[PDB]
């Protein structure tokens, strides 16, 4: 466990869409500004489930792909100040004695005036591989996240799914890795087809339909054992490293643990935004109210309605109502 | 007065963004949809007030120019069909015995099974030229409002104003017109520098500081009489079309005739969107509740809200859950 102890202005749980025009807005009022994500990437659901689809509701866009969205508003925060904490799933939220929130995560403890949470259905974390030693190899060469190509470079890649994150590393590690094999259990693959016909296409190796039966490694992962489906054949890989891409889970999980007035999965709201707990805050689809649509336009006009009030409840000089950004910049 | 019978789902009050975007949103959730606005074109503060201006604080867009975000929605909504009824200022609006609201403007009567009333600080309206026998040459050639260059071609024009709107209908006409005057209270212009720059290079007769003093002509404007501001000296124009651009004014006007719930100078509404008569609903910055503020991202979340529960209001087996848009084109 680590300690932050500078007492942000707002933090925000949660760094999808929501989240990052939220860290936007604070800026806008000139608020010190922190960002606490589960995943070792920001743009929640858009960044996780649907990066490559048109998103045609948005107001203002005829039509926007999803991660460029994303990087949009990575865009326009990148004016001001946050600090980002990716890989960092929020447990515990305490109001102590002088007002002031603790925020307590995996690997950290933070403190803030007020919390706004941007939380969509809950903490993002990768499906594990469920075999006894899988969790002993983490960290060392099992992997469920990729932020560096290059590190396979001239290795012997393993890659464990049937969508388009195992189908994509595969397909951008080929040119690299000196051999990738990609594990389906099945003869049909989940992902796009023209990236399925390019994965046929190029040399990586198709092994359909298995599954991971056991791993053989003293410290790192040297071998891995694949079993047939609807079929009684085992295979033996020689690999230098595992990608495992079962894709995402979400669950609320700790939110419900805070003291927090919660109906159906979601955090209930004042039309401030603001919960049952003075000085936290929540929008997007985390929070709920009657009449309230699970969107991002909605998420956006929900987040600088949570800032400004924030703003208002932190500094009693400071109006709910902003100035107009035609002229602050 | 006119009447048109079709009972529309939804009758959107006011064309600025958040009109808009409602609009586009009942074309999503399979609605008839007609938008009522005062001015003849659409786009609300953002086409009247500041179209040139660089807006920062919109959700994904890293800057965009406010006439250009009014175009954005115009394209959004272009997918759908929308019955558009401009030069039209609501004054009354009645939920009739059974349950439709009737709306009269000042030149027709329209039904709807819900309002969307989208107002923003009410019915923009032009500054009107204050003498006696100007509004007997409305229709004739005195204008407020330019829909066609071309019209005034080979001919007279006197243009009064000194903002950009004057400016600009002034650069404008100087390469259509026969001859173009322009006509202000001061020597200092409001208009941009650099229009102003170009005014001064141009052909164009500038007279200040001159106020208009009378209108002289039996039937059609002939002769225009100014008179200077610091000084006893007369000037006589011989004009085929005056054109005033004096500005704009709103006030809610009539909208506090309607037995709506309204408190300084906004209608309250529920976090549905609902105002306090059933069906009636508001978004934008003519609605509050507590912690509204007014800005366009807010807006364009309440514009969902609206239209997603109006919608379930009025078909009691429609979900207030839109499907994703990412499917549905
Ligand atoms: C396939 C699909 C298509 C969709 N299509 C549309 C569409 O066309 N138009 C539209 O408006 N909406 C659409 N949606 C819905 C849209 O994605 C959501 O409204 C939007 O993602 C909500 O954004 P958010 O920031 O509130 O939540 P999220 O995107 O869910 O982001 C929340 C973030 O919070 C993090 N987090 C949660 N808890 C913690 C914690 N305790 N500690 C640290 N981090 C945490 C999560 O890891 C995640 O990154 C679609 C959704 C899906 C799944
Ligand atoms: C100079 C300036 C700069 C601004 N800068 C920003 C900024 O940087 N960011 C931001 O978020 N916001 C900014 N704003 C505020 C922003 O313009 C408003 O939040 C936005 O215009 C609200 O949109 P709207 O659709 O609700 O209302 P409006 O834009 O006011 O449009 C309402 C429309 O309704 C029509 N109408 C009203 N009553 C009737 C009636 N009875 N019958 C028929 N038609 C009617 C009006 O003619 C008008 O066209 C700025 C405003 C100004 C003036
Ligand atoms: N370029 C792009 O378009 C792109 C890139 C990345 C992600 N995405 C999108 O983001 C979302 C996430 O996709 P992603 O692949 O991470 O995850 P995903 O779509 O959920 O796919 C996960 C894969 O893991 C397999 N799996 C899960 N548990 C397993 C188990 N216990 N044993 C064996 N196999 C198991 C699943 O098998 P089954 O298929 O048999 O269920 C599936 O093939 C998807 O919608 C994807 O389309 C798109
Ligand atoms: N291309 C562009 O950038 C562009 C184009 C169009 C509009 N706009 C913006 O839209 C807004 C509207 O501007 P617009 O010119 O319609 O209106 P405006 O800025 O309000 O200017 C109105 C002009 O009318 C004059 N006026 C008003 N009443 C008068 C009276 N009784 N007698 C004499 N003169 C009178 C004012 O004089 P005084 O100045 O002395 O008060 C002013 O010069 C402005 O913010 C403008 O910048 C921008
Ligand atoms: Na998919
Ligand atoms: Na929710
Ligand atoms: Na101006
Ligand atoms: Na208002």
């Amino acid at each position: 466990m680590r300690e932050d102890t500078k007492v942000y202005d707002i933090t925000i749980i949660g760094g999808g869409p929501v989240g990052l025009f939220t860290a936007f807005y604070g800026g806008m009022r000139q608020a010190s500004v922190k960002i606490i994500e589960s995943l070792p990437q920001l743009g929640g659901q858009l960044s996780a489930l649907y990066p490559e689809k048109y998103i045609y509701d948005v107001a203002g866009f005829p039509k926007i792909r999803a991660q460029e969205l994303i990087n949009n508003l990575k865009e326009q925060m990148a004016k001001f100040d946050q600090t980002i904490c990716l890989e960092q799933a929020v447990e515990s939220v305490e109001k102590q004695a002088d007002g002031v929130f603790k925020l307590v995560t995996n690997e950290e403890t933070h403190y803030s005036k007020t919390v706004i949470i941007t939380a969509g259905n809950g903490a993002f974390k990768p499906r594990k591989l469920e075999l006894e030693n899988a969790e002993q190899y983490e960290g060392k060469n099992l992997h469920y996240f990729v932020d560096d190509l290059q590190k396979f470079a001239g290795r012997r890649v393993a890659i464990l799914g049937g969508g388009d994150s195992a189908v994509d590393w595969a397909l951008m590690l080929e040119p690299i890795a000196k051999e990738v094999s990609i594990i389906h259990r099945r003869d049909k693959f989940r992902a796009h087809e023209h990236s399925v016909e390019n994965l046929h296409a190029s040399k990586v190796n198709v092994l359909t339909p298995f599954v991971p039966a056991e791993l053989i490694g003293e410290d790192k992962i040297e071998q891995l054992v694949l079993e047939e489906v609807k079929g009684d054949r085992k295979e033996i890989l020689e690999i230098d490293d595992l990608i495992v891409n079962y894709g995402f889970v979400s669950s609320l999980g700790p939110i419900k643990n805070w003291g927090l007035d919660i109906e159906k999965n979601s955090i209930v709201v004042k039309s401030t935004m603001e919960t049952n707990i003075e000085g936290f805050f929540a929008a997007g689809d985390i929070c709920t109210y009657e009449g309230k649509v699970n969107l991002i336009a909605s998420g956006f006009g929900e987040a600088p309605t949570a800032v400004n009030n924030a703003k208002a409840y932190m500094d009693p000089k400071a109006r709910v109502q902003p100035l107009h950004s035609t002229s602050l910049f």
